[PDB]
């Protein structure tokens, strides 16, 4: 009937139009209350107990903020209330597709359990959105508030995942192009989703966010770039933009890719793999689904949350023992041991199809050290992490358009060399982490010897503690000394 | 085994002694990750996703800080490393006894499901602590780090629950009396648990804390009080102490007793009550327990967490339908409708044995106004809330000892009239919230009529919106104008 | 001449219309950079380095926020861009009249240097506003942006000071009465000026503000209260409002009325008094003024800031010696010693005319103890402090209009007992601080004896440290023991 | 003479040993209350009202924190209470040398006024410190607390300015080498002074700090390196350390070197030059000094603060006409107009001896464009800014020693390529800002043509707005297209 205000620790009092309220008060949306934003990160950062629900509320709020700001500052854009509401709904709903422990599910679990499939949290979000609309009678409420369900549901979906397939969009015409740069910016990655998680994740982790989104919004404009309307930033702000991405990198280095967080996500993925044949999830029309197939039926996926973890933990079934055990070793803090980190040298790169051959390589290394144990390939875990500014090797700032103070409607480009000599020369790199499943003293020592020798063989960078953990090995490599 | 550092958003970097680490990494302790601090409050304040785990870490840390401060400022107290460790353990382990959704369980569920039982989260914390120790072989680790298990375990439990059985404590003699004022203050309720939940709940709820625990600790001393050594505060701080309780009251007014938060706790409690016969929880041996009898076997209670919500939510069994449905309504935001709040006048209390009878009274009122429907007692929920300063009718500051700059070893008392004329004249009051389970507009109108007629009948305070919700009744009461 | 944006630590990025900018970039306004918000409080709280300038920007910002909110919510109020700019301007300029060290000047120095006159900071702000406008050619700029300066300048001045003197305002008609409730609220004291200083002062003091003005703004409406259009709060906000004033009180108890801060403001006031004959302030036509007479000429007052403090401190003129030495003592932290605090009892009220006679009364005590040295009226400082909720003995909440969810246009009233029984009985009280200019040990012992006896004879409250600093005098009362 | 507690918004309740209080409560130290930390920054960031005084308290506090942490974790270092006091004093007093508006004085004014001398705020701090010591009789107090003034005064000065000229320090022997890395780190610039200004400047500016000093402290140790005990950081903190210097750089980009802030500092500097002949500051033996010579007499320097600005602004002296006017043009916000920024390309670098020639080069540029007027050399201001990681062209992390989990007492080194490929390739650069003193539109258009052309001739980087403010010049340069 009427609008609701919600108090958020990050954004303060957020105003929710009744349509948005109808959307969030559904099993499909409330589901996000039971999915950790950072998953295994909670087991390293105890403040990171926040869930995808609150983050979703924040994203919808900020999307509303940005579209409103653009509207008030440039009434010649013809932004309407329909537009604002659709942008807000896309903002609210672009996290609907995340599975248990967030990045754990689409990052590790699904690629292993369903490698024949190409699955993304985006597509999950489109499917869940469809299922929410259809299961909850949302369309007549949309029509009741001035929306046109065909066009606008199309628009929302396109905001979430991109062209559902010349102007490639059917949800909105060319003159409203800029609207697709708010929720998920596929042009340069600068969107309100990032802003919310910067602020929220920082608030919960105990790290401080250094990026000011309100300032960005206040300096944002729509300008014409190559016969298309885009969101441009003031020239002055280029530095801030670089810093924004630097911040993202920082957050990944400190929190999101923390080695123990990662190994915990790994162990949970392993347990889920071992439980997949024995856990059942009741989907549409009584049908039974498993963890790995819940994504085929949205009624089932609706009921796939962090809960499973606990179901495996509290299970009495013998067939779940293995699974139940791995989780139990997480509770006792008996985790796989971190052996080290290294990087490839030069423009050398490691391709994904080769990842699987890596633990065999490590165990196949021959350190000239006397060892009482010999470890095998399956005693090693090798996590390959690609760190980049969101556009592979590309500088995302090269894909931002700027406007100057004398001519607010004339878009310009700014090159890196126009800003600072202290900026990165590369915008992508790989980090290689090696762990050992054997956790006792001797096994760990051996694992370090194998690891450093393997780094030396592949001409990788010298591990930071190399001289300490493998003093009989590091002198061999002239390039290291 | 060496110490570990944990980054907490509230307290920053927290140092954990290896014995504490050993205690934390148990299923009995890690269980607290799956119990929300404010339970139903999360469904009103989406920032409040925090659990009992992180709060527990905070309490342990704060206990450590206070004891260390006391020790270093006053070396004559013979505070030992053993003492510091035991106080830290007490702080860490005093939330182990909480149930699903915390307050909902000891405050609402257990009293209704087992009226004869006398359950407290303190007792549960003691039992769960015993269970942790004996299940994880902590005793030898304790003696490895210099504790004597038989005395120090007693000390810890006494810190949590009070005297198990003229000096009543067996863990420490009178000259260490002050040590029992740190983790759970039975004398005046000024303890580190409060400080942690003020800061933490405020950080998560998005409402802000005005109390400064660090200042308090800075000015904390131990002084002789009536044969005992007791923690005393600098005189100047008296105003800050009253304010502390004020803050507590405030936090209860805005968040913990939010009418809607409370009604959701109520709906969940009702759902658990209707699910109690059908949810089985395996304990020691394989003996099955219920949600309501889990508190009799710690191996089962270890597995009793917020998960039971989702269990009930995800169930399919017809026997669970009623319990499932309720939860589902919560998801759809079909909550019982708030009719209004009122208070009794004079020295007139609603005893507790009188609670159940209240809904009958509301339905028995005669509002001489045409009604589309008649309402019965089962259509009403009457929630009676006791707001106080933690010592019933008493003023806890009267039970605080102070010291002065000129003679910092002399305990004194400070009265209310010595502080301010603007303090509360009373320290305990009752709030009466009335809800109607019937949600339609007719039923709700009627419910407002019954409610205001009821308030008039027993000379309760006029509902704030009385003249607007029931204009045909309020004029019958001349003291309401 | 475009909009400017200023980054504020409290409110983030504030937008400033070119008219506001033009007003701000004048010496009359920039003057505020050189006056401390809390004056001598900076000498107790090193974080309180903030000046009236930033506070002013904040007040203007918040005034804009509130008008914009009201207008966007209720378009039928006919709030014009003109109204918005005028409210903003009044927000910006209502601190123009503050003197050196703010409160020190109008509340201590001026009433002692010019006892004949009634000077307030409001009046100073209207005169300074007039001077700013007239000396900077603002009127045609006001006209350039659609203002009509006769009635609009009248309106701004009225917002600052009240009716210039049935509807007494000439700037805006009765139907816009609510506009007068934003910058300086004469009805209940709830205005945006308070909100800014709560947040700003807390930010700098190292104390946290627990009041949420954004929430209040979000719940504010305009309703008809006795043929008058007035700002009204949502009913359930009532608690927060009590808390608002509570916070004000605590802020005064913890910082603004800090005893050492007050004694430092007293010593500075004294030094200014001893320098008043010798300092020359140049005004219009080259006429010279003193510190106490600069208020008579806005050109001179424009150059009357905290600068004076240093001019005295750095001076070599022997005429200034006395003054100078006082300040030097402050630098050496040789302050008058704090003797103690006490309050009147029953229905006793310390009248202002009596304030002068109190040092004699104290010195005219007769304790009956050993005494080395006798003290005189000269040696004593008696500071009487009036602590209230902004309306003397009245409850400001009784002068707030509320509205209920069910009928947002229908304004109602709410009594204290409709809220809580833990709220204050009285809403005004007096505090009595005694200091001694003789700082040695024997003299201080003396002063303490004198003081306690004086509390006994005038039936005052026993000072908190009574039993320790004067154990030979406390048993003589009765109601103290 | 007891210990004091000060509430600081950044660090909370800081405690101060009475010797520290003795040093603090002097005109020499208290003088810092009247010198703004960021100077002209206040005129761009209104939150930046904070002074050198509170910063100094912060630095002393942090210095004590770090030396205490090291001592507590590593007893074998034999850190004495006396060491702690000396480090706290050095931390407290290392800002004594600062002049009016801080950086404005030592970075701009003195270089222009006194080109024949080499002045630094460090040298000034040592001088001011000696003056403080001698003027306030602190040597006997130092002795009262177990300090040995001959050794310890030298030690403190050495911490402030370096060796007063194998082991070149007289204050402490090699085995206390680490003690010189706390207050002013000449080895790599990682010190507690930076930490405090990071946190404090961020708190006041309204931009957020992402560096965690507490974390660094928790992970710091002392290890042997090249025959001396130095402060080593844990290996895994290397990223954080790089980020520390990024933060610093960022703070300079956004705030400290804000183009308007810098131009305001430049105008104030010019005013001071034009006022230097006429302002008198009386020092020792009533001897008068100029602003430019006050550094030659500590008694005079003690009275050289921000006050001078006001002294110039409030003057009536005809001789101070030209100075006063300039400051007045600051108040009316008639500042020099920012023409633009550029950088040198490649290895090319501008030596300071050439700075004065830069305005000439710009006016002597020949843009092939129509100019309505013609600008000369003195119509241009050219500001050259060196941005570095504090060690000119060197990577400071290459001068950081690290330690590993597995061998805490073994010091190691970590190279840039062992950390990341996304780090800076360069560690110093130059920014060149150009402003125009003539503010009219024609002059300014011309100034842009001149500036851009100058950039082209010098092979400088293209100004970010080049294609807009100078459409005719920019497409003539090949290196830009
Ligand atoms: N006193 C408070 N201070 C700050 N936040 C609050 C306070 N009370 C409630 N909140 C939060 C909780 C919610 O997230 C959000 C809105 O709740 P609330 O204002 O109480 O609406 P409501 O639905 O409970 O009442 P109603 O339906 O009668 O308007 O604000
Ligand atoms: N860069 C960071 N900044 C702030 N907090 C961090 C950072 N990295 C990790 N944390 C947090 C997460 C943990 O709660 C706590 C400890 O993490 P960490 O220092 O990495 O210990 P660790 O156990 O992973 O490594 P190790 O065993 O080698 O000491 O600090
Ligand atoms: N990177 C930044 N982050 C946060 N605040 C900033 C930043 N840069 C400047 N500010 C602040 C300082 C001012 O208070 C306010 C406006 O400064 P700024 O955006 O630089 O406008 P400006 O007047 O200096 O340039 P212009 O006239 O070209 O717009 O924002
Ligand atoms: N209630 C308060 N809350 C927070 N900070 C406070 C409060 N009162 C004072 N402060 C601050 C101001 C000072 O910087 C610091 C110390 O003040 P305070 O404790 O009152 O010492 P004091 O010197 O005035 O009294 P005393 O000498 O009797 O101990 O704490
Ligand atoms: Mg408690
Ligand atoms: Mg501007
Ligand atoms: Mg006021
Ligand atoms: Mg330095």
């Amino acid at each position: 009937d009427t609008m609701k205000v919600i108090n958020d620790p990050i954004h303060g009092h957020i105003e929710l139009h009744p349509l948005l309220v109808r959307i969030i008060d559904t099993p499909q949306f409330q589901r996000l209350r039971y999915i950790k934003q950072l998953g295994g990160g909670y087991y390293v950062f105890p403040g990171a107990s926040h869930n995808r629900f609150e983050h979703s509320l924040g994203v919808g709020y900020l999307a509303g903020c940005l579209v409103h700001a653009l509207g008030e500052k440039q009434p010649e854009l013809q932004i309407s209330e329909r537009d604002v509401l659709c942008v807000q709904i896309a903002g609210l709903c672009r996290n609907l597709g995340h599975g248990p422990f967030s990045h754990m599910f689409d990052g590790r679990f699904i690629p292993l359990a369903r490698p024949e499939v190409k699955w993304t949290h985006e597509q999950g979000s489109v499917m869940m959105f469809e299922h929410l609309i259809n299961s909850n009678g949302i369309k007549p409420v949309m029509e009741q508030y001035g929306l046109i369900p065909e066009e606008d549901i199309c628009f929302i979906k396109e905001q979430i995942v991109g062209p559902l397939e010349l102007w490639p969009y059917k949800g909105r015409p060319e003159n409203k192009s800029f609207l697709y740069e708010i929720v998920s910016n596929k042009r340069n990655g600068i969107d309100v989703d990032k802003w919310d998680y910067f602020a929220r994740d920082c608030h919960h982790l105990g790290i401080q966010n250094n990026f000011d989104y309100k300032r960005f919004i206040k300096f944002a404009r729509v300008c014409e770039v190559d016969n298309e309307l885009r969101i441009c930033a003031r020239d002055k702000e280029v530095g801030n933009l670089y810093d924004m991405f630097h911040t993202r990198n920082s957050l990944h280095r400190r929190a999101y890719q923390h080695k123990v967080g990662n190994i915990i996500d790994t162990m949970i993925t392993d347990a889920f793999l071992k439980a997949d044949d024995y856990i059942e999830i009741t989907g549409a029309g009584g049908k039974k689904y498993r963890i790995s197939t819940a994504i085929d039926d949205m009624e089932a996926y609706t009921k796939l949350t962090d809960n499973i973890f606990l179901e495996i933990l509290y299970s009495t079934d013998p067939k779940l023992k293995d699974a139940r055990e791995i989780l139990k070793q997480i509770e006792y803090r008996n985790l796989f041991k971190y052996v080290g980190e290294t990087q490839p040298t030069g423009q050398i790169k490691i391709k994904r199809e080769d990842y699987e051959s890596l633990p065999k390589e490590v165990a196949s290394a021959k350190p000239k050290v006397l060892l009482d144990v010999k470890l095998k390939a399956e005693d090693f875990i090798v996590d390959v992490i690609n760190m980049d500014y969101g556009m592979q090797e590309k500088n995302p700032i090269d894909h931002v358009s700027f406007y100057c103070k004398t001519a607010p409607n004339r878009a310009i480009r700014i090159t890196k060399n126009q800003v600072s000599q202290l900026l990165p020369e590369k915008f992508a790199e790989q980090l290689i982490r090696v762990y050992c499943k054997k956790v006792d003293r001797k096994s760990l020592y051996a694992a370090r010897q194998y690891f450093v020798q393997w780094c030396a063989d592949r001409n990788f960078t010298k591990p930071q503690d190399g001289d300490v953990i493998a003093p009989l090995i590091t002198p061999q490599k002239k390039e290291w000394n």
